[PDB]
């Protein structure tokens, strides 16, 4: 029963392809929150009706630290508002523009949230799909959380720097997609680049499918056999969340 007046909207968040993220705060209570305001002329012209119902779904009743929250939700006669979880301090996007990379401590750290989240996500069969710095937001104790569950899918289904090669490829994926993104994110925290980006959507295409790429020397070799690991063109081979969390590079540098 919300309604946009019950609001005050302030800071832009975030710019997004159907919307805009803004912070706001909730004019009874003062409890400060980000505000997605989806245009439903976008989204229907986009039919990710499904896509938007499956956030509101999933990220609803996905309860987790490492995960953000989305508190509820309203529409009036034109936008679709999202009622989510503020994270203070922004993406781990912005954060990688600012650091340029990370050191493995803190690499390590938020792929250990990254895990811990997604174990939560895949013992409900719910696999991200769309694991990516933009989407990884971090809350004020700088914990990482997972948001824009608008990918989510349940169980197997069916730019392009963090997809699997079945995805991008168009065959069926399951809980292996995000195991493979979060191997492009190890990979992208500590080299700054993800390791498939090209100039063109044509040539990162070809290194996905052909997993074709290389480490710079300052990438140690426990950090390689991980990411080499995640990073198999196999779904199969490629580890799970807990060969992850128990890879000894991870327990001798993360936080958690």
């Amino acid at each position: 029963q919300w309604a946009l007046e019950d609001f005050e909207i302030g800071r832009p968040l975030g710019k997004g392809k159907f919307g805009n993220v803004y912070l706001a705060r909730e004019k009874q209570s003062k409890f400060i929150l980000a505000l997605k305001v989806l245009f439903k002329a976008q989204l229907e012209k986009a039919g990710v009706e499904h896509q938007l119902r499956r956030e509101v779904e999933i990220q609803s009743h996905l309860r987790h630290p490492n995960i953000l929250r989305l508190y509820g939700y309203f529409h009036d006669a034109t936008r679709v508002y999202l009622i989510l979880e503020y994270a203070p301090l922004g993406t781990v996007y912005r954060e990688l523009q600012k650091l340029s990379k990370f050191d493995e401590q803190r690499t390590a750290t938020y792929i250990t949230e990254l895990a811990n989240a997604l174990s939560y996500c895949h013992s409900k069969r719910v696999i991200h799909r769309d694991i990516k710095p933009e989407n990884l937001l971090l809350g004020s104790a700088g914990e990482l959380k997972i948001a824009d569950f608008g990918w989510s899918v349940h169980a197997p289904s069916s730019t392009l720097d963090y997809l699997p090669p079945e995805m991008i490829e168009g065959r069926m994926h399951d809980e292996k997609v995000d195991l493979w993104s979060l191997g492009v994110l190890c990979y992208e925290f500590l080299v700054g680049k993800p390791p498939f980006e090209a100039n063109t959507y044509q040539e990162t295409y070809k290194r996905i499918s052909r997993v074709e790429f290389t480490f710079p020397d300052f990438v140690t070799e426990g950090a390689r056999d991980l990411i080499s690991r995640l990073l198999k063109h196999n779904p199969s081979q490629r580890p799970m969340l807990r060969e992850v969390l128990e890879h000894p590079w991870i327990t001798a540098n993360s936080s958690k």
